């Protein structure tokens, strides 16, 4: 028999209420800059689908970064480009300035607004109790408003999160994984980096929702706290699974298996084992304990679930004790 069906529990049908066109990207048809106004500065970096640059504006002299396509679908392409325009002003939101094409690759290049990032594997070990705190309250406005706009992100993780600390800045970037939801659509589960895959991502439960998007945010706050990174450190999808079990346990992921009827990969039963389920002390030391709190522990375990339905929502997040100081010095 085949899985149990799964619906966002909430802005479930915020795209059907929609015209079709703020969805429907196969047919969106893309609006071209001029090419001639961007001179590229120098390169930032790569990605699987790209060449990321630091470019000028020579018509009004600003700092953009460009991001120069490798061969992607067409409709991948439109679909990254509308979730863009859809999310523009969002809260934390990357702002795609213009799209050009490319005269040497003839692909497309997204041009965005700059972010004076510092560096994650620099800054981290820098961020006090509160900044942790101010920063995940800050991500969680962008995935509260892209949610609301019927928009999961699918790859949150360090890397996709831009911080200019000196203004206290946050962007969340790259939407190239980025999916509308549809309730009754079956996801590609290949998807996001190893380590920030959720359950039902690795058992290959296809109905998920913005709810994959909380269970990266848990993995990313884990690693903060913690000051281990990766969280979960998987050797493959397989075994990224065996690291999440050794830790959340074996018997609510097989309670998570029968509620859903999912047919776990045969590989699985000879690897998952039996597991208790641990208690967050055992990552808590003299190096990190000014980050761990009861209510840094409280908040973790709601978002860590391997039933997508029951991991707190981003708008539910944003109300946990752990937020109360930024909510207050923010009014
Ligand atoms: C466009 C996109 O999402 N792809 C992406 C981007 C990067 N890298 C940067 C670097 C900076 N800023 C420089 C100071 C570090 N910014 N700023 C705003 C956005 C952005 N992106 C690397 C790799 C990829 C794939």
């Amino acid at each position: 028999s085949g899985p149990v069906p799964s619906r966002a529990r909430v802005y479930t049908d915020v795209n059907t209420h929609r015209p079709r066109e703020y969805w429907d990207y196969e047919s969106h048809v893309v609006e071209w800059g001029n090419q001639d106004d961007y001179q590229l500065v120098r390169k930032l970096g790569r990605g699987k689908y790209s060449e990321v640059f630091e470019a000028i504006n020579i018509t009004n002299n600003e700092k953009v970064v460009v991001k120069i396509l490798k061969p992607v679908k067409k409709k991948k392409i439109k679909r990254e480009i509308k979730i863009l325009e859809n999310l523009r002003g969002g809260p934390n939101i990357i702002t795609l300035a213009d799209i050009v094409k490319d005269p040497v690759s003839r692909t497309p290049a997204l041009v965005f607004e700059h972010v004076n990032n510092t560096d994650f594997k620099q800054l981290y070990q820098t961020l006090t109790d509160y900044d942790i705190r101010f920063y995940m309250y800050e991500i969680l406005k962008a995935l509260d408003y892209c949610h609301s706009m019927g928009i999961m992100h699918r790859d949150v993780k360090p890397h996709n999160v831009m911080i200019d600390h000196e203004h206290r800045k946050l962007r969340l970037i790259d939407w190239g994984l980025a999916e509308f939801y549809h309730p009754g659509q079956e996801y590609n589960v290949r998807v996001a980096s190893r380590y920030f895959k959720g359950p039902e991502l690795l058992v290959d439960y296809q109905m998920y929702d913005y709810s994959l998007d909380m269970w990266s945010l848990g993995c990313m706050l884990a690693s903060m706290i913690f000051r281990k990174e990766p969280f979960f450190h998987g050797h493959d999808n397989y075994d990224q699974l065996v690291r999440i079990a050794k830790v959340l346990g074996t018997e609510d992921l097989y309670d998570y298996i029968d509620k859903y009827n999912i047919e776990l990969d045969p590989r699985f039963n000879d690897i998952l084992g039996r597991h208790s389920r641990k208690r967050w002390e055992r990552f808590v030391h003299s190096e990190n304990q000014h980050l761990v709190s009861p209510e840094a522990l409280d908040f973790l375990d709601k978002l860590l679930r391997y039933d997508h339905q029951s991991r707190l929502t981003a708008r539910e997040a944003m109300e946990h004790p752990y937020f109360y100081t930024v909510v207050k010095d923010q009014a």
